[PDB]
């Protein structure tokens, strides 16, 4: 690949140097060697959590009670867990030999954490074998440990699918990097109130905005589009996800 | 017991007699063994199901493009079988020496089909791990085989509770007789739009009768209040089942 010609940055001002910590120059490497490998579409699609949201604030006290913060991220892995398995594309990585496909049949999910030395994406194994509450305990605990230090290699391995979550911080949609080897990321975005048609009037509902980068080599945009559809769709009823 | 007293009953009109199939026999037998063995305490709740109404209603197209037709009784099911894990010594049996409880590890559950022949109540095993429409389908194939006489003996034992529904032909409550040697057993009854108080107004909320008979020997009064309590709270919102 060309490199880029260095410039003299001391020509135009004072400047200064800080390094990278060599958690960020992992990060860099695998990120360039993701953006070289995989060529990448993001579909994008907003779901309703208005119910998602009411029930997520009715059980503070349960959650509370067995010590844990219910948040929108075990409901997010609980969902993508259910619907990895239904398009098992999804929950696949690309043979070395370029002819095969390595389906998986078991669903571990990371999630970015983005901690001072640089992001880590914690694994939590089995996702679909765990309920709302474990997943929140676990989440809270693989978070902590990667902002203090003591995350071990073991669980920043084999995961599937990652998720990664900057609703808390703001933003619209983002168009977020596949962790290569695998094949999809999720990036979620800011609720906000939006209006909605009812067949009738707009009507406010809370919208969560998704935003689903995918390695278009192993799944094609239609695929795409109807996994964002029914996540969308598990999301507005999470009940659906019991039957 | 002192027998009562033979009538001639042509004294008082024409008279007929039809027998009784075996079945008829077994099943009274069984009846009048758990009546006089068990002192029963009936516990009445009312839990409002309009919510889940309309999620049965809205996934009536799954349903049928999987063959099963989705019931109150798959959802009454899972509701139960969540809560027989929560509440342990209500999945269990009194010893024969009377001074232990056999706790079963494992939830099946047995669910009341009347046929001509007279009742029997085949046995769904293990309710706690299977899914809405799967227990929708095994439901519906043993109702059958249960009036076609071909449900083999295997299918009617080992059930931790039975579930006894006739809502399907009216009624606003009823006292079941516990089937001995499980120790509580719930009877449902015809759902009805009730005038339920939101603090300020009457509103019409969908309310489903519930009648838990149990062996007071095992499960003090408190104890059932409280079961019948949780399960009207999970069939309000069945999502506190996912967490």
């Amino acid at each position: 690949i060309p490199p880029i010609p260095p410039v003299d940055f001391a020509k135009y001002g004072e400047i200064e140097e800080v390094p990278m910590t060599r958690l960020m120059q992992i990060g860099a490497t695998n990120l360039h060697r993701s953006w070289l490998n995989v060529p990448h579409v993001t579909q994008f699609e907003s779901a309703d959590i208005t119910e998602l949201e009411a029930f997520r604030v009715a059980q503070k006290a349960v959650a509370e009670k067995a010590g844990v913060k219910l948040t929108v991220l075990p409901l997010l892995l609980k969902a993508c867990a259910y619907l990895l398995k239904e398009l098992p594309d999804f929950n696949s990585s690309l043979a070395p030999s370029g002819q095969a496909l390595i389906r998986k049949k078991y669903v571990h999910i990371g999630f970015a954490v983005d901690t001072p030395d640089g992001l880590l994406v914690p694994v939590i194994r089995n996702v679909d074998q765990k309920s709302l509450l474990q997943l929140a305990a676990e989440a809270a605990e693989l978070a902590e440990k990667a902002r203090s230090k003591k995350l071990g290699a073991d669980a920043m391995q084999g995961a599937c699918f990652t998720i990664s979550s900057l609703g808390h911080i703001g933003g619209t949609a983002f168009t977020p990097i596949v962790n290569a080897p695998e094949v999809a990321i999720l990036g979620v975005s800011k609720a906000s109130m939006q209006p909605v048609w009812d067949g009738k009037a707009f009507q406010p509902r809370l919208m969560l905005p998704l935003s689903l980068s995918y390695d278009c080599r192993v799944i094609n945009g239609a695929a795409a589009a109807r996994f964002t559809k029914r996540l969308g769709d598990l999301l507005a009823d999470i009940r659906a996800i019991l039957l």
